[PDB]
């Protein structure tokens, strides 16, 4: 257990627990200063550190000690007694609150019992020296005014209050003669600048403080935590872990990157959660590999200690017996001691991943911020730590009997508010960043605001390092994690050996380096012209002595004038809010603009689907004008053409080496050892893999999602800004009014704000999951590959080189040389997959990681799309698309093959993708519009089998073929085998729904089959669980190639690979989604256009057509001709027949030349009757259900409706259309629906039944019914003359 001890500032001075001592710092001159033991070998000293620190320096001045914080400066802080022992009752507190759960106890125990090594670097193998500034500390003895007399003590640790800036707390270790003892394993005393009131304020993004933004934000800390932050590293120092390594160092080349310190690993490593993530395997293993030298050093020591010089009366036995168990070393039973690797693996975890600030929070319950590199807010004072209402040793700030324990309410700004109060700006000191145009407009933005971007030599490059692989040679992993349960269950991880008396001889070599500190001008000017992020904000603000303001689209207006402010919302949202109305309007207005606000940033969860992208944020680019000017034309656009990239204020130049050679050792005769090597190389392979990954999560994390961390704090000050700009303007309008206007004026400001806030949470919720979604992508798509790219050129090399090995020890091997080869060819052969949760537990990144992965969208490797006349993969790993001359593109996607040599398109696939191996498992989605045969070529064009799209590789791979009628998919694993599934349509139809029409084909491979799938349903099967490995990556060739007729051409879409197998259901999906369209289309799928010659067609009445009646204004309905010669293979319906109908606007008198026709669109319906235009027209008075259509020349008559409604009433996928008779424009009355109708006719000679164009009301009902009826006779499909269809 560990004992708190208890005492007053002004307790006399009785040399044992109160006493007068000389901090290291202090060189054995000038004054003493009153420590208190709080408990073993732990002091606090009262006052301020002023070690290295000017007098004048404590005074806020226009300089910074530190540029990534919001210092804050007092110098009266403990200048008088009774601070001075409010701050021992309060560290008392403090300590007892830790101490008060087993892992805080357990901390402080570790540390008490962590005593320095009895020496350092200097000091001999065989002696222990207390004679130095890091083992032994002063105290006087003596009376007052006189050092005639001291005492030495051996010490852990010295807490003092703040230095210059209150809430800069810091754990400093002590150097001489340039080492550092508690980075060499000894470890040494170690000293704090604490500070108990003055605490950090943070604010989770992908979260929210209260939800409240017109409210206090964020959370403020628990000094608990923030003292176990710094025990921690206290207990690093104790133990000499405290090493240096390889630095993780900002970029700083440009004037948006934020400049800080270089942050150590180990202080990565102290604040726990993903940090340790951002130092790579690497790095951890090097410094994992300094500790244990460290150690061997020590453990030599023990073995070789043999005398105290500097103090005679220390008991050897007693140190050598307390520094075995300190540092785990174990010892036989002659007392030999050495290193106990398992024992040293546990005590190495337990130090640097056990105890970590972000576990501690978890064990106690406190919140924290996320990470390390997370925008820094400013302090705020806690009223009285000491008041047990506030804060309890128990539960802190979070006290239940408060109804404070859930959520962390307790911390909440908004919340508790009673525990504490707001710190005077002016006290408060930042380090801002002046960026000034060549002119001179200036904008000062704090440097946590920038982007914080690790430079590329922040990264190990050991992996391009040789490797000896031997019998011996085995893997080498440091998992960035222990199981904190254990810890805090573990029974021999605290001391139980005595803990040595302090009492020792005075110090007299006071040698020591004292650090020397000075501030650094708070303000860095700089110029650049740009209008980055940074101007974008800023546009968005206005004065404090300006209240009158209106909004503006022009950035460069609102940068202009104090009273002009930026809005990246619509057009009519801006001129709304600029809006000046009466009294008794206002109410009204207010409703409207707030409403209009909502509606505004909900657009937050737009979708994209037809380009494959299930959400976008379309106003990101005007709010921030970040990355690749996203501010400039359509943002959208510019997302699905270069995706997560643009967003990036900086494209980070990433460290892949090459993977150094493996020098394989020779072990001639030797069978075991030989083989054993060739294992032991496969798994080290292995590990490289592995720690590839590691370093590119690490780049990733600290180049990238850091980027993007800067891009959501952007949004959410954006949309606040909005809010807030917003709430400025109605005040205004509002305080224009007289006090008795105002009296009858129903407002609500109140409300108001909390409608704000609510729209400004959603959107925030969507450019959260927006982002992550961004930086993620980047992560897949454009680090992973180029990773991959190395692994796998580092396998092929091992590859000759292992099987050489097999080679020279052909032999010594005998009749295995073979069993063993084919043991590398399937090892380097299956690649490891890339799974997050491998670098880093933290739940916000394994869950983006998971999210991502569940969307089926992001398994596209390929998705050739229309843009400025040319096929570019749009799928985001940069295929190469070269399109030759003879393709004929358009911008509806459509692009077409034809016979021609140079119609061809030539796609070279990304090869660091994993698609191959374990069992075959992608899917091909694409439109197709085949022409009809011709009928003098039938035996042809069913028995000449052409390739459209090929892929292979090797002769193997894949390929999609036509022989007439039939589709056909085609396999061939790497031995030649060879599978196949096709789709036939029938030709013999009388009327098609495939023959030159565009349909959906979808094929999916999985181990066990092959699929094709036609507009959505399952038309064809095939069990390929023969095949084997079926090379699918190699160049992907469209050209028509065969023995093809020269007319012979197709139309294809939408071509798309997914590297899964895509479900019944994402197929339909899909279907829908690439079917989708405002505009209807004609019989062969094509948009449908005004001023085009159309036949029609009725999907009820399929074998008739139209035609003018010669007696009369009617048009009668015939039966189809058909397909007259004799061949057996073919029979269909002619279709270019009846009248020539074409669709005229109605609209607009921007004449006659041609356009396309969309949904609900009014038109009128006319044909030719040989050299003239005439019309479909209605009879108005008709009281029957249904009547004939009357056909007649142009003219307007009052007794005939001449406008229809062109509609679609079928929610499905369909190239039907209605037509709809309405009274007018405006009313609601419909007259009906065209369609076809049967009459009975007896007359002096004929007597018989026939049908006729018209028009019924019966179908107005008949169009509601699910599903929809296809059978309707009010169903019509317009068919234009097309070179796919000849008869
Ligand atoms: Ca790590
Ligand atoms: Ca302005
Ligand atoms: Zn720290």
């Amino acid at each position: 257990p560990v004992t708190i001890n208890n005492f007053n500032y002004n307790d006399p001075i009785d040399n044992n627990n109160i006493i007068m001592m000389e901090p290291p710092f202090a060189r054995g001159t000038g004054r003493y200063y009153k420590a208190f033991k709080i408990t073993d070998r732990i002091w606090i000293i009262p006052e301020r550190y002023t070690f290295g620190y000017k007098p004048e320096d404590f005074n806020k001045s226009s300089g910074i000690f530190n540029r990534d914080v919001c210092e804050y400066y007092d110098p009266d802080y403990l200048n008088t007694n009774d601070k001075k022992n409010i701050f021992l009752q309060t560290m008392i507190k403090l300590f007892n609150r830790i101490k008060s759960k087993p892992l805080g106890e357990k901390l402080l125990e570790m540390i008490i019992n962590g005593i320095p090594y009895l020496g350092d670097r200097r000091v001999p193998l065989e002696e222990f020296n207390t004679n130095i500034a890091s083992v032994t500390v002063n105290k006087l003895i003596s009376n007052p005014g006189e050092v005639e007399r001291k005492k030495g003590i051996f010490a852990n640790l010295i807490i003092f209050g703040p230095g210059p800036v209150l809430n800069e707390n810091e754990t400093i270790d002590i150097g001489i003669q340039n080492h550092f003892a508690s980075r060499e394993g000894f470890g040494g005393i170690m000293q704090m600048k604490f500070c108990p009131e003055y605490v950090s304020v943070f604010n989770n993004v992908q979260e929210n403080k209260g939800a409240s933004i017109f409210n206090r934000r964020g959370y403020f800390s628990d000094p608990a935590l923030i003292l176990m932050h710094e025990l921690i590293h206290v207990l690093h120092g104790l133990y000499g872990i405290k090493v240096d390594d390889l630095p993780i160092v900002p970029n700083e080349k440009k004037f948006f990157m934020q400049s800080t310190d270089a942050i150590q690993a180990e202080e990565l490593y102290t604040f726990g959660g993903q940090d340790p993530s951002i130092i790579t395997p690497s790095t951890d293993k090097s410094i994992y590999d300094k500790v244990l030298q460290n150690f061997r050093g020590i453990v030599d020591r023990l073995n070789k200690v043999l005398v105290c010089i500097s103090d005679p009366n220390i008991n050897i036995n007693i140190y050598k017996n307390k520094f075995k168990d300190k540092y785990k070393f174990v010892e036989d039973s002659e007392g030999k001691y050495s290193i106990d690797v398992e024992s040293f693996d546990k005590l190495y975890k337990s130090l640097m991943f056990g105890f970590t600030e972000t576990n501690i929070a978890e064990n106690y319950k406190i919140k924290t911020r996320a990470s390390y590199f997370s925008d820094s807010l400013p302090p705020v004072k806690i009223k009285n730590l000491l008041d047990n209402e506030i804060y309890t040793i128990e539960e802190g700030f979070n006290i239940s009997d408060k109804d404070m324990e859930k959520e962390y309410r307790g911390q909440n700004k908004a919340i508790n508010k009673q525990a504490y109060e707001e710190i005077s700006k002016e006290h408060l000191a930042v380090y801002k960043i002046q960026m000034c145009k060549s002119v001179g407009i200036c904008i000062d933005v704090d440097n946590e605001d920038l982007f914080f971007i690790a430079d590329k030599n922040s990264f190990s490059d050991d992996l391009s390092k040789n490797e000896r692989i031997e019998y011996n040679t085995q893997s080498n992993y440091i998992e960035n994690d222990f199981p904190i349960n254990e810890l805090i269950l573990d029974t021999d991880l605290i001391s139980k050996i005595e803990l040595p008396s302090e009492n020792t001889e005075s110090l007299t070599d006071f040698n020591v380096d004292v650090p020397v500190y000075e501030k650094q001008p708070a303000i860095k000017k700089i110029f650049t012209d740009e209008n980055t992020i940074f101007q974008y904000l800023y546009s968005q603000t206005f004065p404090l002595d300006i209240r009158d303001i209106s909004l503006t689209s022009s950035f460069d207006d609102a940068l202009l004038f104090s009273n002009k402010v930026y809005s990246f919302f619509s057009m009519d949202y801006i001129k709304t809010a600029n809006k000046v109305v009466e009294a008794g309007l206002f109410a009204g207005w207010v409703k409207q603009i707030v409403n209009d606000f909502v509606i505004e940033a909900n657009k937050s969860n737009t979708m994209d689907k037809i380009a494959d992208i299930s959400l976008i944020v379309p106003y990101i680019g005007l709010a921030l004008n970040v990355g690749n000017e996203t501010a400039k034309g359509n943002f959208e656009n510019a997302f699905e053409i270069a995706g997560a990239s643009i967003l990036l204020e900086f494209i980070p130049e990433l460290l892949i080496p090459v993977v150094g050679a493996f020098l394989l050792e020779s072990y001639i005769d030797n069978k075991n050892k030989i083989i054993k090597t060739i294992d032991n190389a496969l798994t080290k392979r292995n590990e490289k893999w592995s720690d590839m990954y590691g370093l590119i999560v690490a780049q990733w994390l600290s180049t990238v999602n850091t980027q993007f961390y800067t891009i959501k704090e952007g949004m959410y000050k954006a949309l606040n800004y909005q809010a807030q700009a917003l709430e400025e303007i109605i005040k205004y309008r509002y305080n224009i009014y007289s006090e008795k206007e105002k009296s009858n004026i129903n407002i609500d400001f109140n409300d108001i704000n909390s409608k704000l806030n609510e729209g400004i949470n959603q959107a925030i919720d969507n450019i959260n999951n927006f982002i992550n979604g961004c930086s993620v992508s980047y992560l897949m798509k454009k680090m992973i590959p180029l990773a991959v790219e190395k692994l796998l050129d580092f396998d092929n090399t091992l590859k000759k080189n292992l099987l050489n090995y097999i080679d020279e020890n052909k032999l010594y091997l005998i009749g295995s040389a073979e069993y063993e080869k084919s043991k590398v060819n399937k090892y380097l052969k299956t690649i490891m997959p890339f799974d997050l949760s491998i670098y880093t537990n933290d739940t916000i990144l394994i869950e983006m990681f998971n999210k991502y992965n569940s969307e089926i969208l992001n398994n596209i490797i390929l998705n050739l799309r229309y843009k400025d006349n040319n096929l570019i993969d749009l799928s985001g790993y940069g295929a190469k698309v070269e399109v030759y001359d003879g393709v004929e593109l358009n911008d509806k996607n459509q692009f077409k093959l034809t016979s021609s040599a140079n119609s061809k398109i030539r796609v070279t696939q990304n090869q660091n993708i994993i698609f191959n191996s374990v069992f075959l498992d992608f899917s091909v989605s694409f439109w197709i519009r085949i022409p009809k045969y011709k009928n003098d070529g039938i035996q042809n064009y069913i028995h000449n089998e052409y390739t459209i799209i090929n892929c292979m590789k090797n002769n193997s791979g894949w390929k999609i073929s036509i022989r007439g009628n039939r589709i056909i998919w085609t396999l061939i694993d790497i031995n030649g085998k060879t599978k196949s599934v096709f789709f036939e349509y029938n030709i013999r139809e009388d009327i098609s729904e495939y023959i030159n029409r565009w349909f959906f084909v979808t094929i999916t491979n999985n181990l066990n089959n092959a699929k094709i799938y036609i507009n959505g349903k399952l038309e064809s099967n095939t069990d390929i669980k023969d095949i084997r490995e079926v090379i699918a990556n190699g160049e992907i060739i469209f050209k028509l190639d065969g023995d093809i007729d020269r007319t012979q051409f197709i139309w294809m879409k939408y071509f798309s690979i997914f590297n899964t197998e895509l479900s019944q259901s994402n197929i339909e999906e899909r279907y829908k989604i690439q079917s989708y369209s405002e505009y209807l289309k004609d019989f062969w799928g094509n948009p449908l256009m005004y001023n085009k010659e159309y036949y029609m067609f009725n999907a009820g009445n399929k074998n008739s057509y139209i035609k003018l009646k010669k007696d009369s204004p009617v048009g009668e309905i015939l039966t189809r001709s058909k397909y007259n010669q004799n061949s057996k293979y073919i029979n269909y319906r002619d279709l270019y027949i009846g009248e020539k109908f074409i669709i005229r606007r109605k609209s607009n008198s921007q004449s006659i030349n041609d356009d396309i026709v969309r949904k609900e669109d009014y038109i009128y319906l006319d044909f030719f009757n040989l050299n003239q235009e005439w019309r479909v027209y209605t009879y108005k008075y008709f009281k029957k259900e249904e009547e004939k259509l009357f056909l007649a020349p142009i003219s307007d008559s009052d007794e005939f409706y001449n406008t229809i409604q062109i509609k679609e009433y079928d929610e499905q996928p369909t190239y039907s259309c209605q037509l709809l008779f309405k009274k007018d424009e405006e009313s609601t009355d419909e007259i009906g629906l065209i369609g076809i109708h049967r009459f009975y006719e007896s007359g002096i000679v004929f007597e018989e039944y026939k049908d006729y164009f018209c028009i019924s009301k019966w179908y107005l009902k008949e169009v509601k019914r699910k599903p929809y009826n296809l059978k309707l006779g009010c169903n019509w499909q317009f068919i234009p003359k097309d070179e796919g269809w000849t008869e």
